[PDB]
């Protein structure tokens, strides 16, 4: 199952976001990660980073040769940012080969979440998730993950270690501000005063072919002026009320999204939800999520697709969307899977 291996004994970098799990992040280090560090003989150094762009300056400036393992203790927030870091750099090709490790504190533990899950433990949540990531650490088995690369209408390319969500989900994601969960409570009152968005969306299936037409170069993409190639699929409908490009199974620790199987290299899942639900159908997409039971309601609403590549264009100016949970307002975003760019702990 794991695909290489930390050496024992190692040395891991620990960026701490202290503002993480309503302000006990450090806490909960000394508490819950701490004592199996020792015990599994992995030294480690404490860097606390809390302003914006710090753990991406850090991580950019970084030499990363005194390092067996960079690992990340905050949010999905974080990750984002030390994996954009590590991109930006002249040598990004070596440096994104440096193991990360995702500990759950804050909210917004999807990745920690999806990995808790792939490893074979039960849907767990707060402190038992944070034992349960560290004891992947531990263990030291380490897997390649998707990355995904994004482009927007004014230029900016970026990448994304999880989600681009786009609609309900994204004003979700913004119109929280606290600390519990949220996203539950601003589902339900999101739900109130429905809205649809309007948007074109077009992907590219895994029936991509034998040819095609500063980071990696997006070989699925052409510029967001011109039209998408005729091979992909233009979806018909043009409003909807989310688009969601996923990456892994988990969208949330007690958000099951994807329980059709694992992504294979190269691939991410794509979910919309066309305009025509009732409000009562989508909190029951919504609760099903928890065990992964939505996609056994067979909504006609709802539509599943493995992709490579994809691009949304709201229509009505710009759109807000989410990526791996942090806000993004743009008039056109597209992007592309890389395959197993990345590697992480997990077991
Ligand atoms: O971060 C967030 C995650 C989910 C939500 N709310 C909702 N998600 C859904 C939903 C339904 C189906 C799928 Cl595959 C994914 C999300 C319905 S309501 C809001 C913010």
């Amino acid at each position: 199952m794991g695909s290489g291996v930390l050496p024992r004994p190692c040395r891991v970098l620990v960026l701490l976001n202290p503002r993480g799990g309503k302000g006990k992040a450090l806490q909960l280090f000394r508490s819950h990660v701490q004592p199996l560090l020792a015990e599994a003989e992995i030294s480690f150094t404490l860097m606390l980073t809390e302003r914006r762009n710090h753990a991406r300056e850090l991580v950019r400036s970084e030499e990363l040769g005194r390092w067996d393992a960079l690992v990340v203790m905050s949010g999905d927030g974080l990750m984002h940012e030390v994996v954009n870091g590590l991109m930006e750099r002249p040598d990004w090709e070596t440096a994104i080969q440096k193991p990360l490790c995702s500990l759950p504190a804050g909210s917004g533990n999807a990745l920690a979440a999806s990995l808790n899950h792939y490893a074979g433990y039960e849907q767990v949540t707060n402190e038992d998730l944070l034992t349960n990531c560290t004891l992947l650490l531990c263990r030291r088995l380490l897997s390649p993950m998707n990355l995904l690369s994004l482009h927007t209408a004014s230029g900016l390319r970026l990448f994304s270690v999880l989600s681009l969500a786009w609609g309900f989900i994204a004003d979700v994601d913004l119109e929280s501000e606290k600390y519990r969960m949220r996203f539950t409570l601003g589902t339900f009152l999101r739900l109130a005063a429905l809205r649809t968005y309007r948007g074109r969306l077009a992907y590219l299936p895994v029936g991509r072919v034998g040819s095609k037409t500063q980071g990696p170069v997006d070989a699925h993409l052409v510029p967001l002026e011109e039209p998408v190639p005729s091979h992909w699929t233009v979806v018909p409908d043009e409003d909807f009320v989310l688009v969601l490009a996923l990456l892994h199974s988990h969208l949330g620790s007690e958000m099951f999204a994807a329980p059709m199987g694992r992504c294979a290299a190269g691939v991410m899942h794509l979910f919309y939800v066309r305009a025509g639900v009732s409000r009562a159908m989508l909190l029951r997409l919504f609760l099903a999520m928890e065990k992964g039971r939505h996609m056994e309601y067979e909504c006609p609403y709802l539509v599943y697709v493995p992709v490579v590549a994809f691009r949304l264009e709201p229509k009505d100016g710009k759109g807000v969307f989410a990526v791996d949970g942090e806000l993004m307002v743009s008039e056109a975003v597209q992007g592309q899977v890389h395959p197993n760019y990345f590697w992480m702990v997990s077991g």
